């Protein structure tokens, strides 16, 4: 996989963000995770966590996987990095997302994220409390 440039347009919630990618605005949905909706328990914390990561980043990058690059809603499907740190993994490691929506052929980082979930779960963090 390859990292490509993007710039923040605006945070949306724990697992979606609006970025400018190849000069076009698009909403990105984070691969392989599910944060609670803003209206649910840990939803505000998930939203906050992603907002902070992307707004503080000097460099945002998007990494597509091998499979579909947009979903049925026209959202980009990617791993999103803030100064080299992957938000997808970070939200899971913090107990602010569950590994979810693991579809064949867009699952390159599946093991890495499950390992993070196992550790968040061992620590009883947030969702796992
Ligand atoms: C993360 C992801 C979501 N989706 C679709 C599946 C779900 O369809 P449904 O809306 O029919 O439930 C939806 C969940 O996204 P959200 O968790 O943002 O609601 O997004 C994909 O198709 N591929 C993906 O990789
Ligand atoms: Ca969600």
């Amino acid at each position: 996989l390859h990292k490509e440039p993007a710039t923040l347009i605006k945070a949306i919630d724990g697992d979606t963000v609006k970025l400018m990618y190849k000069g076009q605005p698009m909403t990105f949905r984070l691969l392989l995770v599910d944060t609670p909706e803003f209206n649910e328990k840990y939803g505000p914390e998930a939203s906050a966590f992603t907002k902070k990561m992307v707004e503080n980043a000097k460099k945002i990058e998007v990494e597509f996987d091998k499979g579909q690059r947009t979903d049925k809603y026209g959202r980009g499907l990617a791993y999103i990095y803030a100064d080299g740190k992957m938000d997808n993994e970070a939200l899971v490691r913090q107990g602010l997302a569950k590994v979810a929506y693991v579809y064949k052929g867009n699952n390159t980082h599946e093991q890495l994220l499950r390992k993070a979930e196992a550790q968040a779960k061992k620590e009883k963090l947030n969702i796992w409390s």
